[PDB]
């Protein structure tokens, strides 16, 4: 039930110059990708795992768009909910796969940047396909991050950095949480996105100052909410809700994350199909429990390196993903 899909980056120009070695190789017609854990491209021992999708280093940002993220944003449009998460090592393209870059000197407006990553591709076509459409809609926006247990609002461009929000169980709703404080932006139209991006990036560069290493220990949920009150022209106003959100995970290498601690020990009671899930012992995993065995849709983009030195690291999160293929939800 959960999807698993890889994405493998290509060396960097750090690795370019240095002139080295892939030691993965990932097959897109197999949905398999192989690590070399031995020696010599003459005579190796290997490692190869399957998933449900893997792009190698030659994907675009439209082609990771149009393969995972286009069939998740029908179904949100439908009522539905789900998630998405970036999982991998730091440097390895968590970010890049969520939100992308802006393409240099200019080049290009925001909504036609070859660069752009999930996030934004996603805002632009939601206007772009229920604008069309007869349908009376509504999209609203948070960026929610935990850096040490604690939680921040990105967006609020009223509160600085340094206020942490409450998190409270939701007395209705059960396995459902209330965040005191966090603030929902209207996006009223397409071209009033990329401010309200702005903002959120301006913000984080200030956690940054404030917080160590926090663009590589802390976990962002972007989330989108769309109202739409539909009426094709039977005539027939159907109200619809969907909720999706975007999670660009801490990175998995390893003082302690809590919530990636428990990610793993969460996603390993549900494969192992015991009992008592540990959704409490963090605050991402009861924030996104309903993504985990809940029913929400979930897909995970595992990250990786294509470089010799992160070996261990590799297989550590080809093998994380691998085993998260087996969660069951919906
Ligand atoms: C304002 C801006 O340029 C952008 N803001 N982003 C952004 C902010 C956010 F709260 C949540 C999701 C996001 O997702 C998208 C990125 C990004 C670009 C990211 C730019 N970075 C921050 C600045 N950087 C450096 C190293 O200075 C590189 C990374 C973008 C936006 C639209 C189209 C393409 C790219
Ligand atoms: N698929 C890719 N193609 C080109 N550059 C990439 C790719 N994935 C990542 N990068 C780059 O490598 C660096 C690390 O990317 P980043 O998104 O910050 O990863 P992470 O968030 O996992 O640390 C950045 O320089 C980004 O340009
Ligand atoms: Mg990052």
């Amino acid at each position: 039930n959960i999807q698993v899909v890889v994405r493998c980056r290509p060396f960097n120009l750090a690795e370019r110059k240095a002139s080295a070695h892939s030691i993965v190789e990932c097959d897109p017609v197999r949905k398999e990708v192989s690590v070399r854990t031995g020696g010599l491209a003459d005579k190796s021992s290997r490692k190869t795992y399957t998933f449900d999708m893997v792009f190698g280093a030659s994907t675009k940002q439209i082609d990771v768009y149009r393969s995972v993220v286009c069939p998740i944003l029908d179904e949100v449009i439908m009522g539905y909910n789900c998630t998405i998460f970036a999982y991998g090592q730091t440097g390895t393209g968590k970010t890049f796969t969520m939100e992308g870059e802006r393409s240099p000197n200019e080049e290009y407006t925001w909504e036609e940047d070859p660069l752009a990553g999930i996030i934004p591709r996603t805002l632009h076509q939601i206007f772009e396909k229920l604008t069309d459409n007869g349908t009376e809609f509504s999209v609203k926006v948070s960026l929610l991050e935990i850096y040490n247990e604690e939680l921040f609002d990105l967006l609020n461009p009223s509160s600085d950095v340094s206020e942490r929000l409450q998190m409270f169980d939701d007395p209705r709703n059960k396995r459902g949480v209330i965040i005191k404080g966090l603030e929902e932006i209207t996006v009223h139209n397409k071209d009033e996105v990329y401010q309200i991006l702005e903002k959120g990036a301006a913000k984080r560069t200030t956690a940054a100052t404030l917080m160590n290493a926090y663009s590589s220990r802390s976990h962002s949920v972007f989330s989108v909410t769309i109202h739409m009150k539909e009426t094709t022209i039977d005539g027939e106003e159907l109200v619809k809700i969907g909720k999706l959100n975007l999670v660009d995970l801490a990175g998995s290498e390893n003082n302690i994350n809590q919530s990636l601690l428990t990610l793993g020990r969460v996603i390993t009671a549900l494969v192992e199909r015991t009992p008592h899930v540990p959704y409490r012992e963090s605050k991402l995993t009861r924030i996104l429990q309903d993504s985990l065995g809940g029913r929400t849709r979930t897909s995970i983009i595992a990250t990786i390196s294509p470089a010799s030195l992160n070996l261990e690291e590799t297989l550590s999160t080809l093998e994380y993903a691998h085993r998260a293929k087996n969660i069951l939800n919906k």
